[PDB]
RNA sequence: CGUACGCGGAAUACUUCGA
RNA sequence: CGUACGCGGAAUACUUCGA
């Protein structure tokens, strides 16, 4: 049971709910998908997303500068090792990477990408 | 010649120049590198950049969402093709990618995510 | 700054198979 | 929504070679 760098548990729906959401309406997807790899790890959460100021600030505390550092310090040795947080949402993906030793600047760059993705019209 | 996305030509030091730079002061680079991706084809550019109110206003203007809709429309077919936009600067990459379906969004991810990386502190 | 290459990881696009 | 795989492209990290 390896440390992970997210808040919340995933929240990937099963293919049924996927179906039945299909029918029922894309740019309206059950939520968006992002991850957090530390050299050859990597940790992935589906989450729900409704682009309302609530679910917003929900899903901007999956995780931190705090929990991403504690779960890739895990990993880190004496050479740098190369980290990226990617998000997908809406048919377009971002993704932030760089070595192990720029991980405070990825953290900033990764949760501005995230709030501009999910706050796109 | 294909037709680029980019409005300014690039500006890639010489190995002279860069050792140059080097014995002088990173996070002080001379620029930055960017990139727009269309299919099998990519361009780039480096260009230089100072942190300053008008070095950030002439980058910015490097392609905008016009120059690259007309680059990347000289590639579209039946199915739909992979755009990818990049830009690294001072160790952290930032990728934008999606279908050329997307290409709207991509581009006004792309444009943000670049302003954000030049100003980050 | 740039060139060629290898390994690992990752992303996107198209296609297909499986639930 | 998810799984396995192939091709192309791309990204990052480490290493090395070449200017």
């Amino acid at each position: 049971h390896m440390t992970s760098p997210f808040k919340l548990p995933d929240e990937s729906p099963s293919w049924t709910e996927w179906r039945l959401h299909n029918d029922e309406t894309q740019d309206n997807p059950l939520g968006f998908k992002e991850s957090w790899g530390f050299g050859k790890v990597v940790f992935k959460r589906y989450l729900r997303y409704d682009r309302t100021e609530a679910s917003l600030h929900r899903v901007l505390g999956s995780w931190t500068g705090d929990s991403v550092n504690y779960a890739a310090s895990r990993f880190f040795g004496f050479d740098q090792i190369g980290c990226t947080y990617s998000i997908r949402f809406r048919g377009v993906s971002i993704t932030v990477s760089g070595g192990s030793r720029t991980l405070q600047h990825l953290c900033e760059m990764a949760i501005r990408s995230k709030q501009e993705m999910l706050q796109m019209a």
